[PDB]
């Protein structure tokens, strides 16, 4: 290729011998790769935009946020966020395809509409940044959230397009906020973008703390907690519940990478990987894809080598 690939809020999956990468961007931006390093543009999920997006977000600009990709019964489920900066006029949608290869006769994204929507003054959460997790009991869950009253988990219905009925919800992580604050304001609870990975006997909840998207002043970083059951509670290394501000440091930025986060995490062929964006100080703070090897310490906690922020170098192909 020649330049690193620029992404925000990345997720990944493999179909056959091809890797696919999904990013925040117009219609959700999709790339493909044979080796996880050299990436070509593949498609955008929506050629224009979801038919319903403007009614949720009247000033919608075409950019969909924070995708999650999930394989289930032979299909590909791509969750995506419609929102507006600074507000909780937001909704998570899902669109489904039979395959990820755009040359395939089976290739077509079909929107299934709104999974969940937040409404100002009704909901103390923000319906963005979905992540899908299955448990040991045949059930599938969505975690999501950003600012307001924090991160939530709810049970999905049988087709994975709406909340199961009757509904079942759980709070999984939170930072301080008084309800006397105006309901329309994001607050000081700088927590977002949950992602859950099952490893050994625990579920691990990753979350982003601090502020993204602000050049030299970004404080964005990753913290983690763990729970025996998918529904919590997620505790940190000191035994503090993430519902009361717990979370142990996984990785933070340095002089070259000022802010990093909004991660995913995967087990591929018996090894584990952390997938994130990081803002490159030497290139106008432009967010680059980073894939790091995910290790586990003697106490059962994830660990990464921050040197891989430099040695993992994606390439954008023609
Ligand atoms: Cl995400």
């Amino acid at each position: 290729g020649a330049k690193q690939v620029d992404v925000h809020d990345p997720v990944m999956t493999r179909e056959g011998d091809t890797w696919y990468l999904f990013s925040t961007g117009p219609g959700i931006t999709i790339y493909s790769s044979k080796d996880r390093v050299n990436w070509r543009y593949s498609d955008r999920a929506f050629a224009t935009e979801p038919t319903w997006a403007k009614r949720v977000s009247p000033s919608f600009d075409g950019h969909l946020w924070a995708p999650d990709i999930y394989q289930h019964k032979g299909l590909f489920y791509l969750y995506y966020s419609v929102s507006a900066f600074g507000k909780n006029t937001s909704a998570i949608g899902v669109t489904v395809n039979k395959t990820l290869n755009p040359a395939s006769p089976d290739y077509r994204w079909e929107d299934k509409g709104i999974v969940i929507e937040s409404v100002p003054q009704r909901d103390l959460w923000n319906a963005i940044a979905p992540a899908i997790i299955a448990d040991d009991h045949g059930q599938v869950w969505m975690s999501f959230g950003s600012f307001w009253g924090g991160l939530k988990l709810f049970k999905l219905n049988d087709d994975l397009t709406r909340p199961a009925e009757p509904q079942e919800w759980h709070s999984i992580a939170k930072l301080e906020r008084s309800v006397l604050m105006d309901d329309s304001q994001a607050g000081s609870a700088q927590i977002e973008a949950p992602f859950i990975l099952r490893k050994g006997d625990y579920y691990y909840l990753f979350a982003s703390w601090g502020l993204c998207c602000r050049k030299g002043d970004s404080t964005y970083h990753l913290v983690v907690g763990r729970s025996k059951q998918v529904t919590g509670p997620y505790l940190d290394k000191t035994g503090r519940d993430m519902n009361q501000g717990g979370g142990s440091l996984l990785i933070k930025g340095n002089k070259r990478w000022v802010g990093l986060g909004h991660n995913s995490a995967y087990t591929w062929d018996g090894k584990d990987y952390l997938v994130l964006h990081a803002y490159e100080a030497a290139d106008n703070y432009l967010q680059k894809l980073k894939i790091l090897n995910l290790h586990w310490d003697g106490e059962g906690w994830p660990q990464v080598d921050e040197k891989e922020l430099d040695s993992y170098i994606s390439q954008r192909l023609k």
